[PDB]
């Protein structure tokens, strides 16, 4: 169809910021894998940049909603970082 993924992204974003995500958990993809499965590398190969935390033991302690949008430019933005544009993906991991 046309504009389904970006539309639901807006819905997810709208549901994300006003914490009432109990109504949510609506259709979307959830990533499940062992610590040794290397699921982090798969995601990093999608973006084409390293931006996920690395360290001994589990580093991901919060559910990460990763919304990928095709664009000519390359940057990232956090909802809790209103208006700020990240161009350094090494800064992105540190922010997470």
């Amino acid at each position: 169809m046309e504009e389904l993924i970006p539309l639901v992204n807006r819905l997810q974003d709208a549901f994300s910021a006003l914490g009432q995500s109990c109504l949510l958990e609506l259709p979307q993809i959830a990533v499940v894998g062992g610590q040794s499965a290397g699921k982090s590398s798969v995601l990093e190969n999608f973006v084409g940049r390293d931006f996920l935390p690395r360290g001994s033991g589990i580093v991901t302690r919060r559910p990460l909603v990763l919304q990928l949008v095709t664009s000519k430019a390359e940057y990232a933005e956090f909802l809790h970082c209103k208006g700020k544009k990240f161009t350094d993906f090494d800064e992105v991991r540190l922010e997470i």
